[PDB]
């Protein structure tokens, strides 16, 4: 059952109309001794909040806390998932002993940094996918046809997902639609003896998130139950790749997918791949024609864009390798990347 297929993968990312980028996208590709040197593939979108450096850390460490798990390279798929729950609970706990190391905001109070995550890692024929937050990850799959359907396989965490908001009010914080947005709102202080700044202005400073699951926003811990409002633990699910059928992956931040719905992108990108091929090395790859495409509806919509970024991952039966911004990977050659 060790299949033969190839990747073709690109990613590009622009900061909009923000002032930082926050967003940060990772492919890390690397032999594993388990699969006999056949490569295994992370990919990650982490779109940051509340200044950079949670996403920054998550770029540069949220691959080695997953892949040191017990269970990881299990053959076993709910042991691997497992596994990738554990990694990202890893890293969480990571930045909050790095928090005080992190600036202090504009009014001297601890480091708000937080991150969405959302990661795609690809062992033989599985994909694992396991997120937190609202950068989704969408597949497309042809059922012969001329037509790529796309299907949506993360459910953005928001918070007045019922779920979430259980979880939320539980912990004693509420969900309150602020100017047309549901928001995490959570009025418990982080207090020191050492700190000065006044209680009632630690409240009055924490923040009013839009998603209910994120990596870091330490602000979100509960001191009565030791929970974090703003939960590290990702949704996690298995698909079993088909070559013949499963044509696209698509990482993306919110850039990106609230100005392009799923099957919008995922028809464009089977638009750009035969173009891709008549402009050779200077056309755009998928990713970066996604994200101009997304950068043009902010400005047409009279928006100011957000952070866009996105990560495309090109499936195909064949194994026989002109775009220039794209990687070509077959697993089973154990490729080097990023690592
Ligand atoms: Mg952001
Ligand atoms: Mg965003």
């Amino acid at each position: 059952m060790a299949g033969l297929y190839s990747l073709r993968v690109s990613v590009f990312s622009d900061q909009g109309g923000r002032k930082y980028m926050e967003d940060v996208t990772q492919i890390v590709v690397e032999p594993e001794e388990t699969a006999e040197r056949s490569s295994v593939a992370f990919f990650a979108v982490c779109d940051g909040h509340g200044g950079r450096e949670a996403a920054q850390f998550a770029r540069e460490h949220l691959w080695g806390f997953i892949k040191k798990q017990k269970g990881f390279t299990s053959s076993e798929p709910a042991k691997v998932c497992a596994a990738i729950r554990k990694g990202f609970l890893a890293c969480h706990l990571a930045m909050w002993k790095k928090l005080a190391e992190w600036p202090k905001t504009m009014t001297g109070l601890p480091s708000t940094s937080g991150t969405t995550a959302s990661v795609v890692i690809i062992r033989g024929m599985k994909m694992y996918v396991a997120h937190v937050g609202d950068s989704g990850v969408v597949l497309g799959i042809q059922d012969k046809d001329d037509f790529v359907r796309a299907v949506e396989v993360t459910q953005d965490h928001k918070p007045e997902l019922p779920k979430e908001r259980e979880r939320i009010e539980g912990l004693g914080g509420s969900v309150m639609n602020k100017s047309g947005v549901n928001r995490v709102v959570w009025k418990r202080p982080a207090l020191t003896h050492n700190g000065p700044v006044a209680a009632s202005t630690v409240i009055d400073q924490i923040p009013f998130l839009a998603v209910a699951r994120a990596l870091g926003d330490l602000w979100s811990y509960d001191f009565f139950s030791g929970e974090f409002v703003v939960s590290p633990e990702p949704d996690t699910s298995v698909h079993t790749l088909d070559p013949q059928k499963h044509k696209y992956i698509i990482l993306g931040s919110d850039g990106l997918w609230n100005m392009i719905p799923p099957q919008d992108a995922i028809s464009m990108c089977q638009d750009q791949e035969e173009k891709k091929y008549l402009m050779g090395e200077h056309g755009q790859s998928c990713a970066k024609m996604l994200v101009n495409r997304a950068l043009g509806r902010w400005r047409q919509r009279m928006l100011r864009a957000d952070n866009t970024s996105a990560i495309v991952i090109c499936i195909s039966p064949e194994v026989d390798n002109t775009n220039e911004d794209e990687l070509y990977l077959n697993l089973t050659d154990s490729p080097s990347y990023n690592s």
